């Protein structure tokens, strides 16, 4: 017979968060944060009876709205203090402390500039626990500033995850990342749509919390995890540049020494070790969807023609040097193909070929 919080569904953003700040909940990362906020703000709605593991051990918590006259209960309204609750729940530091940056708020939100100093500065008052819940408050003001650190992990993470090899690359960096964040993240422009942009950015946010894999795809690389985001128009202006880049051998896309091919991207080698002069190969970078396959040995008995199978690709052939370049070639009924080829991985853009005529 526990005494069951009684509290507001209309409870304010602040309030909301100060009450669910009390939380022993020890998050993983910012996936299971914002997976602990969402499950909890939906408990409040469903206005069942629920726990709550705090850091003063553990409450029933129940959403209201219309009070039922009569049963005196311990309730948090729409108008309630810290104070409030802090007659019911005990003190929480944590709580204590966003009592405060709220109370600086009117400094530290005047500018982009202000936003971003206190954001990465935060940590001199937070530890990385209170961090990730701040990044989940309901309170905008406060996520869309603790948020601001996020892109700095992000952008990070893409790199690696492109590697060295691709560094280059970045250089889509400015026109990127940057911008899509800024607009994302921008707090005096287009408002009322920010209540918006700020969900969906902790939705992405979540969604790449965990890792960043790069893959490719139409022969673009895209960030598997920004792919059903707001954050997709980054995977999209990556598209546009790579849309643009010019065609290539067997129908792949160039950039530098690299072909970006359906689904898979190579570096180009020039002078392949133990063929001739001049032969040139691939090598698989990166994340590649192909097959597996042997090659029983050389035959140059073969032409490219230049045109498209979209057949399965057998796991038997040979390699055949075509248009200057050490592919893999298969034959499949009476007729012959070819691939590109990386050591012993075929990749799927299959080529028709002619058995050569004589004279």
């Amino acid at each position: 017979l526990r005494d069951v919080i009684l509290v507001s569904k209309d409870i304010p953003e602040q309030l909301c968060d100060a009450l669910f700040f009390y939380t022993s909940h020890n998050p993983k990362d910012y996936a299971d944060a914002f997976a602990v906020r969402q499950k909890f703000d939906r408990n409040l709605q469903t206005g069942k009876q629920f726990k709550f593991e705090t850091v003063c051990g553990l409450f029933l918590l129940k959403g209201v709205d219309k009070i039922t006259p009569g049963v005196p209960a311990k309730v948090l309204k729409a108008t309630s203090k810290l104070a409030d609750l802090e007659d019911i729940f005990g003190v929480s530091p944590f709580a204590r402390k966003y009592r405060e940056l709220l109370k600086t708020a009117c400094q530290w939100s005047l500018t982009v500039e202000t936003l971003d100093a206190r954001a990465l500065t935060l940590d001199e008052i937070f530890d990385p626990t209170e961090i990730l819940w701040l990044q989940v408050a309901a309170k905008i003001q406060v996520s869309a500033m603790a948020m601001r650190r996020l892109v700095g992990e992000v952008t990070a993470k893409v790199m690696d995850a492109l590697g060295s090899n691709m560094s280059a690359l970045f250089q889509i960096f400015k026109q990127q990342i940057v911008r899509i964040f800024q607009a994302a993240l921008a707090i005096f422009e287009n408002v009322s749509e920010l209540p918006q942009r700020i969900a969906a950015l902790k939705m992405a946010f979540a969604k790449c919390a965990k890792s960043i894999t790069v893959v490719v795809m139409e022969r673009t690389l895209v960030v598997r995890e920004f792919a059903g985001t707001c954050l997709a128009s980054i995977n999209g202006a990556v598209a546009k540049f790579f849309e643009e880049l010019p065609n290539g051998f067997m129908g792949a896309k160039i950039f530098t020494t690299f072909a970006f091919f359906r689904e898979a991207a190579v570096k180009i080698v020039d002078n392949i070790p133990n063929a001739p002069r001049g032969t040139k190969g691939f090598e698989v970078v990166g994340n590649a969807k192909g097959t597996q396959v042997v090659v029983r040995g050389m035959r140059n008995d073969l032409t490219l023609l230049d045109q498209k199978a979209e057949i399965p690709v057998e796991s038997e052939g040979w390699s055949a040097i075509l248009g200057g370049h050490l592919c893999y070639v298969f034959k499949s009924g009476d007729r012959f193909y070819a691939a590109p080829l990386s050591g012993n991985f075929a990749l799927h853009d299959v080529h028709c070929c002619e058995r050569v005529v004589c004279l």
